[PDB]
């Protein structure tokens, strides 16, 4: 196949994934589609820090396992999302600073990766660490305020916690090769690779809209990161208005870069999207395929 997105991606060694939401798992229109079309699953909410460690030291894996087991029973692999992040922190973690927050960050990684050890294809270890103010510099968060080495410490922890997982740095607005943010991250991954920090992948959320338009230099971005010796992934793809041509273009960027592992779109139907008003996904509210679906499919069969 040929007929579905994931089977067609697999023709060139790649995956086509989606974001799954444990709450929509009793909707069978939703699971029929999701099961048929994707070979990769990211839990949309259920593996975030507030979802896995809502009380300090007391982890909660129900919602995460529910998504995990659905995926796995339906033939899919899984991306973990996400271990260290400025948002989606619980109350007890937002209150922490300095070394105590550091210890909590390390503890979270160890615990979450521990529970999922050897069962996760990729982990977004660190998420959205860079700023949008145009400086190319780090976002100012409690995590950053523990010291500039937090990202790297997060990565070394995670490598030791689950040596089988691909470790990703994930971020939005790093798709355009000329943006500061792109270059700030580029420079970090370069520095990492040169010094031997265990980072395996970079995750391009690929949330495209009027404020962050697709640029065909996205292919240059993907090429240049790959050339540092990392894989790349399109992790949270959606496109405001769901242009067929933009959807075919992004798909074709991925197919032209051999270290591009695959594409994940951020939800199944437009009604499931965090931006449902923009109808930015491949399926309509009612389950019918959008033009973009056909364009992506053709490209993957391309």
């Amino acid at each position: 196949a040929e007929s579905t997105l994931g089977a067609a991606a697999a023709q060139s060694g790649r995956y086509f994934g989606t974001a799954i939401a444990s709450g929509k798992l009793g909707d069978s229109a939703y699971t029929t589609i999701a099961s048929r079309e994707f070979n990769m699953v990211t839990a949309e909410n259920e593996m975030k820090i507030d979802a896995t460690e809502p009380q300090r030291g007391q982890f909660n894996f129900s919602a995460g396992d529910r998504v995990y087991n659905w995926a796995v029973q339906n033939g899919k692999q899984v991306r973990g999302h996400t271990l260290a992040w400025h948002s989606a922190q619980p109350g007890w973690m937002q209150s922490l600073s300095g070394s105590t927050l550091r210890q909590a960050m390390i503890d979270h990684i160890n615990g979450v990766m521990g529970h999922y050890k050897g069962k996760i294809a990729q982990w977004d270890v660190v998420n959205e660490a860079f700023s949008d103010d145009g400086s190319g510099g780090r976002r100012d968060s409690n995590l950053q305020r523990t010291g500039n080495d937090w990202i790297e410490v997060a990565f070394r922890t995670a490598r030791a916690a689950d040596p089988a997982a691909k470790l990703c740095y994930n971020d939005y607005n790093i798709e355009n090769w000329t943006w500061a943010k792109t270059q700030g991250v580029y420079n970090m991954v370069r520095d990492f690779k040169q010094r031997g920090v265990p980072i395996d992948c970079v995750g391009f959320q690929s949330h495209f809209n009027s404020g962050s338009p697709y640029n065909s230099n996205f292919r240059t971005t993907l090429q240049n990161f790959a050339a540092l010796g990392v894989d790349v992934a399109i992790t949270e793809l959606d496109i405001q208005g769901a242009s067929s041509s933009t959807y075919a273009a992004v798909t074709n960027d991925c197919l032209a870069v051999s270290r591009c592992l695959g594409i994940t779109v951020w939800g199944v139907r437009d009604t499931d999207s965090w931006a449902s008003g923009d109808t930015p996904l491949l399926f309509n509210g009612d389950g019918s395929k959008k033009a973009a679906y056909t364009a992506v499919l053709n490209a993957l069969n391309g």
